[PDB]
């Protein structure tokens, strides 16, 4: 009924009791990824994350409220149970607020908040810490690709030697460019028809995505997908715009070499 994962957030890093300490109210922080036990985390069928034993546990109920560890049996009932939506969220069911990382340094402590759907509220439940590495494959079966920092994505013919080709899927739910870290697929608003963009990673709501069963790559604030604009790769626009289910809108990732 349980199993044994790392959590990992933003920039990679991951959900790490502070200095290893089991001590009754130790925080939550960032920590760069590893196998200590302090950074495994095992998932119950009653909802609780345990480490070393003991529960993560929301330090009350509040918007900015500390996430600790503490004991499962005295700690509150209602601060000791999670759920993690498909979309990578960590969320207190009782309050509605979600996990997040307030800054992207190893050390941030890590807080409930009121959910923005921002980069720096996305998670992956995993046991490899590292991002994974793929081409995004969509319309006519041509890759997205990164054409530099403050430029639009677009779409061009696959091959295997682009490295512009070549995406790191970051446990925060950003997609990165892979010889570049630093920078993150944004979309330049939440609007419909707002263009795709690379960016430097900032943590924000425009910088995360998910990957649907429909094979849609969703921006869960705005709710809008992943659309090569008109269904014309000669444009060189990709969009966000509502999900139709048409060929200019569906994905796969193609893990690489
Ligand atoms: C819940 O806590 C959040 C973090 O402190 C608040 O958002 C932050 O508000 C600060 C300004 O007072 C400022 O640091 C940031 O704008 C913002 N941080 C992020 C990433 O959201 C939030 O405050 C609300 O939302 C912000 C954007 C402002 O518009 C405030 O006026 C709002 O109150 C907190 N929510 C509540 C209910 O207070
Ligand atoms: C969580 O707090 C509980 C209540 O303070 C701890 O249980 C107590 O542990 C004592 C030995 O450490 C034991 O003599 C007490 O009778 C017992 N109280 C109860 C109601 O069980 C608990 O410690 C764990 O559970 C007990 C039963 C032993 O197996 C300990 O070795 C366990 O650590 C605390 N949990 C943790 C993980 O610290
Ligand atoms: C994606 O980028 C990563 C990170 O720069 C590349 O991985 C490095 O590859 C070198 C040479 O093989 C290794 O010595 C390093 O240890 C790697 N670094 C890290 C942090 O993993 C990688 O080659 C790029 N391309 C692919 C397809 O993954
Ligand atoms: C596609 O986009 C290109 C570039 O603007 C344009 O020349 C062409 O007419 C567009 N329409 C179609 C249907 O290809």
């Amino acid at each position: 009924t349980s199993f044994t994962r790392n959590i990992v957030g933003r920039d990679g890093l991951c959900v790490d009791v502070r200095n290893g300490y089991d001590t009754d109210g130790t925080p939550l922080q960032l920590w760069p990824c590893g196998t200590q036990r302090n950074q495994r985390w095992t998932f119950d069928s009653d909802d609780t994350i345990r480490s070393m034993g003991k529960c993560m546990t929301a330090n009350g109920l509040n918007n900015g409220s500390n996430i600790v560890i503490f004991n499962c049996s005295t700690a509150a009932e209602n601060a000791i149970k999670w759920e993690v939506p498909i979309d990578g969220s960590i969320i207190n069911p009782s309050s509605g607020l979600v996990m997040t990382a307030p800054r992207a340094a190893s050390r941030t402590i890590l807080l409930l908040e009121d959910n923005i759907y921002a980069a720096s509220q996305g998670w992956t439940v995993t046991n490899n810490v590292k991002p994974i590495v793929a081409s995004i494959v969509g319309y006519k079966e041509m890759c997205l690709q990164s054409n530099g920092e403050n430029n639009g994505v677009w779409m061009e013919d696959c091959e295997a030697t682009s490295l512009q080709q070549q995406w790191a899927l970051y446990g925060d739910r950003t997609i990165r460019v892979n010889s570049t870290r630093g920078l993150c697929v944004t979309t330049n608003g939440y609007n419909s028809k707002d263009l795709i963009i690379i960016l430097k990673c900032q943590g924000l709501p425009s910088q995360r995505w998910f990957f649907n069963s429909d094979g849609a790559i969703v921006n869960p604030k705005s709710r809008l997908v992943m659309d090569v604009r008109a269904s014309n790769v000669s444009l060189r626009e990709i969009i966000i715009f509502p999900a139709t289910g048409n060929p200019n809108q569906q994905w796969v990732t193609q893990v690489l070499p």
